[PDB]
RNA sequence: UUUUU
RNA sequence: UUUUU
RNA sequence: UUUUU
RNA sequence: UUUUU
RNA sequence: UUUUU
């Protein structure tokens, strides 16, 4: 009489067994429900961040209220200029109109696997802020100039650490992909 | 079909993979089929070359744990 | 009723936690507006430039009033001739008809990182100056003569330390980029 | 239920057994976390560097109070002039415009096994002086003008005794291994 | 910049 | 980043 | 994965 | 078959 | 390890 529902995951499929019994726990397995950036390797893990954040910290000799501001500059700073495990001397943040420097060793030594994937968490931050500046003047992010990017509206995605993810969108997938084979290319 | 294929581990294989990596991990047998869904979500996402090396990672919720990926390949 | 607005940076956005705790200061980074020139690494930082302006005026033992005309006659020659750190000798100057040379040692030794990056600061105005000398006689800068420059209207940003910017012309972005291209070139 | 979690050493490994006894005290091993520098035989040990200090104090007569600024001087002109067991004479300090010079013999005698790995414990001051100074002019040491180094940025690793540790620029390791390499060849 | 006989 | 004389 | 300054 | 991180 | 003046 009523029509019948179907589960997720059928009753009868093929499973990995070890010794005659199943591998995978399904009641988990169902629940199980991951964010894409919380287990993909292009980006540093939690305690991987946490260290980072904790020697760059130290190494400043800066306390926990005043770290989010030097997170901020640096955050913005690597939206400029790269991520490379390359850059070297300091970079800048600027208090008004006022430039103060920060050493850039700190940054790239303590990061590990490499400075790009501490970066990474900070992408969605990257993005939203380089929308907000550009709804106040044309900003495009100076990775973006030396790439020679001619949309304009791909700038919130033209930065050197910007992780790709499913929820992008299919030409910002498909720029950034021509930019970072346009940067490896010798 | 998948049974009588090569470009799929044997059954005796398998279970030498799942033994060893259980092993390895000091894990009982209760516990391991958690460890097996994550490590497929995680493959799932990330290649399953023989070249990848660290931790892989699993999700207890809001809360990161790694696992040492070694006992994965060196035993595949 | 009303029609309900929407925050520039959501609510509801990942962001970079350290021991569960967020690492940016969202009210910071909201008013945090740099401009693009001053956290640029492709400059030279404001402490380098008044370093290198302090050094460049002792060396010439020149007082504070008259530093200036010399530095409208360096960038008028850097425009010319290139930023390059090889260049050695004497830079000229126009009191009217009379030539008269400063030693080039001072501004070379003294510019760090690089003499392009200590010119960059100049670049605004080598622009406007350039568009000013056009609007009375074809002033094509030598480096534009030098890359066969052959658009004319790119005089303006035809210099060897052209600061490529945002709010620069795709057109002159281009021909920036194929000029530099082809200088390091062998 | 949970998702369980793995030990830093795993429970079945194997590990060094005298007489079915295993060698090792996990329990302390875990906790044992020596920096790098302090177990390394590059570097002269805390035992060797005081005796040395101890030494070198006495052979100047100098009280306690002054003995800083004796080594704060030897530090700069080791980090201009290399620590080889061959340099005698007098090393000099700069008492403002007035130049004072001292005795190399103490320092070279008493320094066990070399003053090169007495002088390594100065390794990291003499980077953070190399760069304060060139933050205000271009301050490369002499041993790096002998090396012929054209960097310019590497100024701040690039003398004699300078000790390389994990979180060193891989440029830099590689500069001061090129470096030694040609020093050492004839 | 030099290197155009 | 540098390398454009 | 890294390699985008 | 392997080689897809 | 030493050998870098």
């Amino acid at each position: 009489h009523t029509v019948p529902r179907i589960k997720a995951i059928t009753s009868k499929m093929r499973m990995p067994k070890s010794k005659g019994a199943t591998v995978l726990n399904l009641e988990h397995l169902l629940e199980y429900a991951p964010q894409q950036i919380d287990i993909s390797n292009t980006r540093a893990t939690q305690s991987q961040f946490d260290t980072w954040y904790e020697a760059v910290q130290l190494a400043y000799d800066i306390g926990e209220t005043e770290m989010p501001t030097v997170m901020n500059g640096l955050m913005v700073w690597c939206i400029e200029n790269g991520t490379s495990p390359n850059i070297n001397g300091v970079w800048v943040m600027m208090d008004g109109d006022e430039q103060v420097e920060y050493p850039l060793k700190p940054i790239v030594e303590n990061a590990k696997p490499t400075l790009r994937q501490i970066m990474a968490h900070f992408s969605d931050v990257a993005e939203a802020y380089i929308e907000m500046r550009n709804k106040k003047e044309p900003y495009m992010p100076r990775y973006g100039l030396v790439r020679n990017l001619r949309d304009g509206s791909l700038a919130r995605y033209a930065f050197d650490f910007y992780e790709v993810t499913s929820r992008t969108p299919v030409r910002a997938r498909e720029a950034h992909i021509q930019m970072k084979a346009a940067a490896l290319k010798s």
